[PDB]
């Protein structure tokens, strides 16, 4: 089996089939699920609960900056609903712990690749 980075994006950070997060749960579920747990706690990540061809179409839109400094970051003309995964503060690993927030926010990602797609997730703004 072989995981490009575009696929990697996609398992750290689209969820696609539901509008929102579906329970106060949902980040512990999911930063499991999703592998993101495996050797250390992730302290933050979000999910985006939009289709996959409309964060791809991010890749054409608004080119911006990374906060690293690289040039091949994207902004969303879109706002989109995404999720926010933050660490308890009571979260140790190997029992990783998050609290589960909502927002509706534009998105910064890097991308790379024919076609064009997103490999990292830089920001919400």
């Amino acid at each position: 089996m072989k995981e490009t980075a575009a696929a990697k994006f996609e398992r750290q950070h689209m969820d696609s089939s539901t509008s929102a997060a579906s329970s106060s749960n949902y980040c512990n579920q999911m930063m499991k699920s999703r592998n993101l747990t495996k050797d250390r706690c992730k302290p933050v990540n979000t999910f985006v609960h939009e289709s996959l061809a409309d964060v791809q179409a991010v890749c054409s839109q608004k080119n911006v900056a990374c906060k690293n400094g690289q040039t091949n970051c994207y902004q969303s003309y879109s706002t989109m609903s995404i999720t926010d995964c933050r660490e308890t503060g009571s979260s140790k690993y190997p029992n990783c712990a998050y609290k589960t927030t909502q927002a509706n926010k534009h998105i910064i990602v890097g991308c790379e690749g024919n076609p064009y797609v997103p490999v990292h997730f830089d920001a919400s703004v």
